[PDB]
């Protein structure tokens, strides 16, 4: 069976992305203007105004790429929530990360459940250093894996100092 990210696995990657609901430049040096759940690219339109419902489709639709990715290698014994997690770890920092010769890419084709979450509980470094909002981000993201709602993976990643 083909799988898909659940609403609250979405929800959840929503949060810590944030909305803006004006197409709007995030650095001057990007070719393309961003709107909604950092959507980016050629079909964000200057002065285009979207809603939050309308940006959580946009979303799911840019996460397609990470849900296929961890669908294709992930065990099918892994919980909904266990996947969703993985899903937004792919998302955020590329499919790299689960290749077949990685630690954490091994764990998730086996379901080596209680494995798999603690290399997820790993990836709080940019170029090789801690950073506040990996392990804010990555803590929630370990609530989701838990199977908590997104409301409080999110409060859970947040409350991290």
């Amino acid at each position: 069976v083909s799988r898909n990210i659940s609403n609250n696995g979405i929800k959840f990657t929503a949060a810590f992305e944030g909305f803006r609901g004006t197409a709007y430049r995030a650095t001057p040096n990007e070719k393309y203007l961003t709107i909604g759940y950092g959507s980016y690219g050629p079909h964000v339109e200057p002065g285009k105004t979207i809603t939050p419902g309308q940006g959580l489709l946009l979303l799911n639709r840019d996460m397609a790429k990470a849900v296929a990715a961890v669908d294709a290698v992930a065990h099918h014994s892994l919980t909904q929530s266990q996947f969703d997690a993985v899903c937004d770890l792919v998302y955020n920092a590329g499919a790299g990360v689960i290749a077949a010769a990685t630690g954490t890419g091994k764990a998730l084709r086996s379901g080596d459940v209680a494995t798999l979450r603690a290399k997820l509980a790993l990836f709080i470094n940019q170029n090789g250093k801690p950073l506040l909002g990996l392990r804010r981000r990555t803590a929630g993201r370990l609530a989701l894996f838990d199977g908590k709602p997104w409301q409080e993976a999110e409060a859970i990643g947040r409350a991290v100092k």
